[PDB]
Formats: C-alpha cells, sequence, structure tokens
C-alpha cells in the first residue's frame, strides 16, 4: 500500500506494523504524552502493537515520560490526517478521523510540521523508536 | 469511491475527469509551471482532458504563465502522493509515484501544505479553474 515520506529521524530501532495490522482496522490510539511524544502503540482489531517507544524507564534521563493516553475508534472510524512536528524526534503527532480531531500528543509543537492526509483512513504505522518515537511513516489502505 | 478533500478556493468553475478516466490508467502528466502551477492536464490511457488552467493567453493580465512540463509514466506506474501547497489558488503541486518523486510545479512553496496520499494510485482528479488551478481533489483507485 501507498506510504508517506518517514517523518524524523535515523536514530532508534525499525518497526513496522504491517503484520499486526492484518489483525484488523484501527480500533484504538494508545500514546503516552508530556511536552513530546514518548511512544505510540495501536490497536488493530482487538490486538495491540508493541510499545514504539519509551524503551525503559532510565530514557527519563532524556526526556519526561509523560501520561498515558488513549483514543477508542468506534466501528467505521478511521484516521484521516496526521500533523506531525519534528525535528531529529517526532515531538508531537495530532491524529484526525472522520468523526473526531484528536487532542496532540506533546505539548510541545514548535518544531517543523507536516499535515499527511490519508484519504480512506490510516492503515497502519512503522518507523523508528527507542527511548522515544525517533520517526513514523503512515501506511494507507491501498 | 476513495478521495481526497477538495483543496483550494472557490474561484473558477469546476472539472471533472471522472468521465473521460474511463479510457484507462493515467499514463502522462502534463502541468504549466512557473513560480505557481498554472494548468494541469492528465492523459487516461491515450486520452487527455481538456486544459485545466491558464484558461486564455490574457491571463497574463493577472499571473506568470511558465513552461510546459511532461511527466510520461511507464506501464505499472501511478501516482501515489501529492504535496499540494494552496490557499485561494493552487500554489504548487509535486506529484510522487511509486517509483519516483518527480520535480515540483510551482517555485514558490509558501502557502498551506499538505501531502495527500492516494490510496492504490491516482484514477483521476477533479477540481476548479480558470486562469489559473482553483483547486484540486484527488479520486484513488482504491
Amino acid at each position: 500500500q501507498v506510504a508517506s515520506e518517514y517523518l524524523g529521524g535515523p536514530g532508534g530501532d525499525a518497526f513496522d506494523d504491517k503484520a499486526v495490522a492484518q489483525n484488523g482496522d484501527i480500533t484504538r490510539i494508545e500514546m503516552q504524552c508530556t511536552d513530546v511524544a514518548t511512544y505510540i502503540k495501536l490497536r488493530y482489531g482487538k490486538v495491540d502493537s508493541r510499545q514504539w517507544g519509551w524503551g525503559n524507564e532510565n530514557c527519563i534521563q532524556w526526556s519526561k515520560k509523560g501520561e498515558k493516553v488513549v483514543h477508542e475508534l468506534s466501528s467505521g472510524e478511521y484516521i484521516t490526517s496526521a500533523i506531525v512536528t519534528y525535528g531529529k524526534y517526532v515531538q508531537s503527532i495530532t491524529f484526525k478521523t472522520n468523526k473526531r480531531t484528536l487532542p496532540r500528543c506533546g505539548t510541545s509543537a514548535t518544531e517543523k510540521s507536516v499535515t499527511v492526509l490519508i484519504p480512506g483512513g490510516l492503515k497502519y504505522i512503522s518507523g523508528r523508536w527507542g527511548c522515544r518515537i525517533d520517526g513514523l511513516r503512515f501506511h494507507a489502505k491501498c
């Protein structure tokens, strides 16, 4: 399927949710949010991906941890855009669906910004992670 | 049908390539390019749409004209994304295919930018036009 540019930096380890996405449409967005977004974990059907970010508690040296946020999506609800601010890491993430505008994860939005539109809805994400979210790529449904 | 939202302003006249797209998958992109994109004209199989933009040569009384640009797509190459800057009009357009990012049409990229993913490849465009490209909507094959 069509995918966006990779947004972020070259650090961290690669992740790619193509396989876990076989379980279903995205039904839920879980993130950890402080002045920046420190992890993302989508639910595909009833199956979560792994926690992409906040590799371990020693990461508190390099950023705050943040609050666990959970946005449940209804059946037929899908993510139609993502506004990402990023430098060497993803700084903040704002998702919009065909029903809702979700709050920004990451109170700071000072880095360069990109708006990715995903007609028909996001299928899954890939990117890089470690203590935080090094980068993201958005994969469309076809 | 999956399609993007309409990007641009309310001027000019609507156009819609839905009917002409029955002639085939997109095989070529023709645009006219200066500081802004002043027309677009796709080829569907062997058949072109009308020229959407630069309605007449007296348009030089409001904007620059630009030079003709043609991108020929290979068989099995399809348009997967467009980076569009826009306000009252479409300002610049950067197409990407499943094989390559193409050159931007319109050297000025200062207005609101979005990266439109076009799932399964672009099937056809609709929009509005006059002396320039008042707006665009991308209709995906999938």
